[PDB]
């Protein structure tokens, strides 16, 4: 099949991705970054993260497979001293949900995909949003920001600020405050909130319409906002897996002990 | 069809329950308390958990009205001037997912089911369990204890301990820790989990095996315990619902403003 | 005696503020905003600390009072239908410590004085320091940022960021973490730290070393940064008290009920 | 001088203080368990609470030195390796502020000292108390407890309850809360509360006035309580220190790396 490899660019992941392309050299693959059917990433969460926005455009046809060169990443779960026995099996295919991020405009419409999450902060003044879901005005919040999480973003920029690790089995999205004002006259819900499929989340401004706004590493400023729209993705993002390791037991490895 | 009604047992709640039932003493309706197709709580959450635990054995035949006296609750969401508008129309039902536990002993199960969480704390020295999902060994809790939440429970006693909220239509349970010790030797993940269906969760005891084992308003100390078993049941709580009232209102109602 | 009055400039503050340069023109009193004895801040708690950094120069020569006529501050406790009797009064001293930061660059220290608090945070990359508390290398945090609070200001940012409220009789400053990193890898207290006087905690950076430093309202960014020094300041902000308005009591109407 | 030496119990500990007692009778030593002046502690941190407790009527004649067997503790700060060098060397004293506890009973008083905290728990039903700082009713707390601790106790219960470290050189107290009820009928503040010298904090009963009061490892069902008033106590505890072991040193060897 058509495949690709990136490298996290260092001495260790680029010539292990040159003796993977020679091993696959001795077999009927065919190295196409253009249109590939497998993608190999041999570095760290963040070389991941940048894989998967290299071929958004086509997540339907690619199988993502992670080699960590540095320390067990949760995205790159194969060891280097495994590749060359990942050659060779190159399955079945498992699935992630992703979280569709809508930024409206006063006076073009812009969309983006995330795996990780999507965070808002302010320009640099206050930061003050409406949090609207499904239409119902549920807090006015004042804060530093806000972050969106996938699933398996749960255990990224999310379990920094709280909230709940979430298995990547369940269709949801989870938001998390960075540190709410809550006084006499300012109040929020100040608890993480999962939110189902087809349930959308709008968070409007109230004064400054200038936010930065992030989507995994990717962090632009954007100006004459006027509507930042949540919701589950329809797409999803396949990973190619050769054999049992779960989720629960990632988290252990990463968190607890390893 | 047939119905009954539970009061809290003050003076505004039994004369309301006497009201509606000479209501229905206007239509085809029988009052009967044995095998009832719809239950109305007239009171709190504690008195619709009381209610639900009163016909535990027959969930798939009833549907749930609660009418809160008191305050608003998350269970009990009508209002007692609208219980006359309530009588005439008794729609569409609602169902919410549950907690299944399972006890073991040393040398007969017991099965139990909430509604809103199940926790575990020791009976009176230190409480440390091993905790395992899925067969495989995720952790050793050192704290106070344990608590399991249904989604409609997370705004309970979960939302104190620093649960996330999850919206009910999510068929999941979440687990949240009690003060856990965390230094150079003990080690816990710190973060709330959430689990799907057919995820079991295991807590199987170190040393002490005296626990005190809570499901909602239950409490009993159990003994010669060598396992509790937490997942999603396959029951479900039916609600008759006669007009919308989202969750995510009646969590802002409830923690925001009203 | 000398004194000056400030306002927050919109039409309720400004024409109270002339009615009490009205009133105070009937006594021994004159309006000195180069050297003033007595310094009023009319507005709310960003008005009244920049009052406080007007007269940063003076700060041992000066007694604050404040009067919130917008919602109750905690430095502007004076509601405004009391402003003649505030007139005419015009008792005892009462002191809050400072926090003081030092700023050194490669290759001219700077200092500032922080009626509320300082935070660290990083240019637009990733933020990481070393934590240096009297030489001893204590942690290298990976995070969003730091915050470093006076007593008055606990109830602040620092109170959003999880840190303790603490009575400003207690000359300390405690550091609050945002959003840190911690894993299998990374490492840090996640606890708020209280230190007393004498005590040095020193931020040193790992790679980057371009800084966003906050001083109250103000924010800068620092460019070659070598540290970032605080401890508890030797200077003191003097109020002007006519009554007695307990810490406990302001902390209570102001998050409580009033 | 005279002196004494209490064991964890077990075999590393018990042979441990027989040997150091033949290395004291190589000196002018006499082991004296009624009227010590110097009390070391072999063994854990349990076993020097114990150790405190046993001599808390001659706390000015006494000075404490734990030596820890097992993992490194908060107060056994010396290891087995070195406890001849320890024998030949018994230095100046340090001293750690105590919380004192007042439990009224309706229809005589009953006094504690406590070197961790003091926690107040419900008999078994729920736990509501009205929280009274310096005769204000400062809030009314609906929840599983309150923690009250000590600088040197800070890194202990109150540490797992969200609660801030606090340098021993601080005279004070800290005040957390065990998963207090928020929503819009019931609001506690929150925030852990650091209290200094002087300040009375009182705990009253709402409805149910037994409670489960702990001192440290010993927990008494109190019966019939009308009150409990915590204050820093005027009684110290002091430590024979021998070589610099900086508080925030022990901190980061106990919780960060060691
Ligand atoms: N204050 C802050 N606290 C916590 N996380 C913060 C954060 N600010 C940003 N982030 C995060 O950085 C992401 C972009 O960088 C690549 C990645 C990843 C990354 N993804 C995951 C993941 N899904 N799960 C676990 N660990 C992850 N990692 C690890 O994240 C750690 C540091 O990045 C490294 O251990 C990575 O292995 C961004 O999407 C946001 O999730
Ligand atoms: N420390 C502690 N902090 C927080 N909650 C704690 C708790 N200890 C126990 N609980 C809880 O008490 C439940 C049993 O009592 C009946 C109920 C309910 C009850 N259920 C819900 C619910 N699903 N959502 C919101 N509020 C609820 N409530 C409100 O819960 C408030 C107090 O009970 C009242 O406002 C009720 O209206 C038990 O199942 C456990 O969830
Ligand atoms: N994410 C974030 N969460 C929380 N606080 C954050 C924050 N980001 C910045 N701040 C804060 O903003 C300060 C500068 O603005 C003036 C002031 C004050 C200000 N000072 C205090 C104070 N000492 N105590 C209580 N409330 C205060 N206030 C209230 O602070 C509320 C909002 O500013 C208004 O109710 C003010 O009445 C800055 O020094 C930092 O403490
Ligand atoms: N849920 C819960 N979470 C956290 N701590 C809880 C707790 N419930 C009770 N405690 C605590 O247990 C104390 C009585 O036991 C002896 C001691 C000590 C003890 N004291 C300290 C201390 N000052 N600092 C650090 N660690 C300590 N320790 C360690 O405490 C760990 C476990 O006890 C062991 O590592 C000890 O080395 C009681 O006073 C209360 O502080």
């Amino acid at each position: 099949m058509k495949y690709m490899i990136t490298s996290k660019g260092d001495e260790k992941s680029d010539l292990l991705r040159l003796n993977m392309i020679a091993g696959f050299g001795e077999y009927d693959m065919e190295y196409d970054d253009v249109e590939p059917e497998i993608v190999i990433s041999i570095g760290g969460d963040g070389t991941f993260l940048s894989a998967f926005h290299q071929y958004e455009e086509r997540l339907d046809e690619i199988a993502f497979i992670g080699i960590h060169t540095g320390h067990l990443g949760f995205y790159a779960d194969w060891r280097p001293a495994e590749a060359d026995k990942l050659v060779k099996l190159l399955y079945q295919k498992v699935s992630y949900p992703l979280l569709k991020t809508t930024v409206k405009y006063g006076i073009k419409e812009a969309t983006y995909l995330a795996l990780n999450e999507s965070t808002v902060k302010s320009s640099g003044g206050p930061f003050v949003v409406d949090v609207v879901i499904n239409d119902i005005h549920f807090e006015r919040f004042r804060g530093d920001g806000l972050c969106m999480s996938t699933p398996s973003g749960t255990t990224a920029y999310n379990k920094s600020l709280g909230g709940a690790l979430m298995h990547p089995s369940i269709e949801a999205m989870q938001l998390t405050e960075m540190a709410s004002i809550n006084n006499r006259v300012y109040r929020t819900i100040g608890s993480p909130l999962v939110f189902p499929k087809h349930h959308v989340v709008s968070l409007q401004p109230v004064n400054d319409k200038d936010f930065q706004i992030s989507v995994d590493h990717l962090s632009i400023l954007h100006r004459d906002v006027q509507e930042i729209r949540y919701e589950v993705s329809a797409k999803k993002i396949h990973f190619a897996r050769f054999r049992s390791f779960p989720f629960w037991r990632r988290v252990h490895d990463s968190f607890i002990e390893d």
